[PDB]
């Protein structure tokens, strides 16, 4: 049903993320909604975020719902 971000390519620590980053994807568990998108550009992850991982609230530096 409900889709989240996904990260779009290898996501380095301490980085800031652009919309070149982030794609939205149907996966289980459930993350950061993709509605969220617009709203992540330019907050930083905390940790590496590999290809293909689900971004999860808690790997972003900032972000409360």
């Amino acid at each position: 049903n409900q889709a989240s971000v996904v990260a779009n390519q290898l996501i380095p620590i301490n980085t800031a993320l652009t919309l070149v980053m982030m794609r939205s994807e149907v996966v289980t568990p459930v993350g950061i909604p993709a509605d969220d998108i617009p709203r992540l550009v330019s907050m930083q992850v905390n940790r590496a975020v590999p290809l293909g991982t689900t971004l999860m609230p808690d790997m972003v530096k900032g972000y409360a719902a």
